[PDB]
């Protein structure tokens, strides 16, 4: 069921606020034509109409589209929103000219000004909808060119960013395992905690991490301009970042707890994303309210971890990692993440 | 494995029942106890702490190896013997072999108490009662060979399946209607009905709001754990009649119906209590939630939609025959069927 997932977008205050504010405070909506790709409940389309859009094309391939038409009617907006119950890909296959001829009156003199969408998946790409958004963007820009309009469509969100940070797993182990298992009605069950923890780590980990796990605030790994980004880039996203732990407040926090002759080991890397539009940002960092997306953690091998093979003295040092986020097939909807020190 | 047993350890009601029952028993101190399906071994360790002469801890999963370490960790190794096998395999070994292997620990006492948490969903489903029955019979045979005739004390000593008619409307409201009613000024009610309508597809394992109850609940099945034999487990069935005229839970809804309105029945919810001495572990909707929740069996959608089973404000009488039947010969998996009277 599609209402399954959509509910938690509507349940998430950060996601709701980001889109509400971006739409209700943008300059290209009132009197303009908007496209909502993968509109599900149609919340974004309805916000756009309410905000005074000339017209909204709501694109939703699932059977939920029939019901969205009903909800649009229930909120008295059937005149401002047309639901296209089809995939972006099939609409494109029908062609520009056919689309123009059919929707000529709604398109108006200025064609499509804004493209709204929530396409993000885990670590921004995994199970995401980004390719459809890109294909939709190019399609509607050709629709616009057919009408003599070359103004680039404004994208919401307009930019996205993948962030990465090294982590220590000890704050996670402490808070999630060690403190529960230390005392069970006066019995020492710590052995159970260690077992539960080691094996949970072996079973990419999508979980909310305690902020204390961070050995560094995080660095930008990949940045996308949603107006210009093309599909070809999505095959393999890769970059190399270098953490200066000597300058990191997060690292020093741990450096303190290890004493003055202590060591700080790295257990892995956590990955999250932000998207933005204008002054607004929706973030999935461990320091932000959690979301369905949580954070994605990639651990170093158990031996590297257990033997503390990647560690630093209490005054810090430098750490470099090359990360690859790679499509596992041609849909560009499913990804893996690998890293190399 | 461990994930499950953590939930037991995380449930205050369950922990409290067993701890208080073990403390209340007059039959533990100086005597031998068997803990069937001991998991973390928490029950065995409580029994040891309560002064048992010795404890046989029976756990067939890989946890057994780890429970041996936790026992040693708490200096209980001379008190607890962990048998890393199934009840059935230990039984297959025979009375003589068991007597021989554990002669010194058995002494002249034999086994005086059998501890276990065997309960499944609505007491039978995915539970291990048959294994507990076999264990009890086997240890009473070991006892006879030892000259001991006293019946083994079972904790819990009794179990009861409870059933009540329900209305789903307070569920609809609290889980669906309240949420979808207003989404930032928008009426998304149509989605809530879709979501609720489909979700009602059979038996529903879910925590139901007590407000759903149309009667406080009636005993359907009662087991004496010392005496119950396997043969009764094939088809457990009975008929109960609910007096809705004298029911406070029904008046709750009678009041809100109006003098001309009616109160309709959407189905029946099933739960269980187990007890020992003055203590009771309950999984009723009015009790703190537990992993077993409650199990709800709904009437057909037509009977629910056309309110075919309904009562005037004065109430009336509702009869139901319920069958809880084994779906195979293991007696661990069950189906629930009902018929209105």
């Amino acid at each position: 069921s599609d209402l399954a997932v959509h509910r938690l977008m509507l349940e998430d205050a950060q996601r709701m606020s980001f889109y509400r504010k971006s739409i209700e405070q943008s300059a290209s909506i009132e009197g303009k034509v908007v496209v909502d790709v993968g509109s599900g409940t149609g919340i974004l389309s309805m916000w756009a109409a309410r905000a005074g859009a000339k017209h909204v094309f709501s694109i939703e391939a699932s059977s939920l589209s029939e019901f969205q038409i009903g909800v649009v009617e229930d909120n008295d907006l059937s005149t401002k929103i047309t639901v296209l119950g089809d995939t972006v890909e099939n609409i494109i296959a029908g062609g520009v000219a056919n689309f123009v001829n059919r929707h000529k009156a709604k398109l108006g003199k200025c064609g499509v000004a804004v493209l709204l969408s929530e396409w993000m998946g885990f670590y921004l790409f995994h199970e995401g909808m980004l390719p459809s958004v890109i294909r939709a963007r190019n399609f509607f820009q050709d629709v616009n060119a057919a009408l003599g309009v070359l103004q680039p469509i404004e994208m919401i969100p307009e930019r996205a960013t993948v962030f990465v940070a090294p982590i220590t797993c000890k704050p996670y182990y402490v808070q999630r395992y060690k403190n529960f298992w230390r005392d069970v009605d006066g019995l020492d069950f710590s052995r159970y905690g260690r077992i539960e923890y080691e094996v949970y780590l072996e079973q990419p980990l999508v979980e909310c991490l305690p902020p204390l796990c961070l050995l560094h605030e995080g660095l930008s790994l990949i940045e996308l301009n949603l107006s210009t980004v093309q599909e070809e880039v999505l095959t393999s996203l890769h970059n190399t970042v270098h953490f200066d732990l000597k300058e990191s407040a997060e690292f020093q926090q741990h450096a303190r707890e290890a004493g003055s002759e202590g060591r700080v080991s790295v257990d892995g890397f956590t990955v999250w994303f932000d998207v933005s539009y204008g002054a607004h940002t929706l973030s999935t960092s461990p320091r932000s309210p959690s979301t369905h997306w949580k954070q994605t953690t990639i651990l170093l091998p158990r031996e590297a971890r257990n033997e503390e093979l990647v560690s630093f003295p209490v005054e810090g040092g430098e750490l470099g990692v090359e990360m690859h986020i790679s499509a596992s097939d041609k849909t560009l909807r499913f990804y893996t993440i690998e890293l190399e020190l």
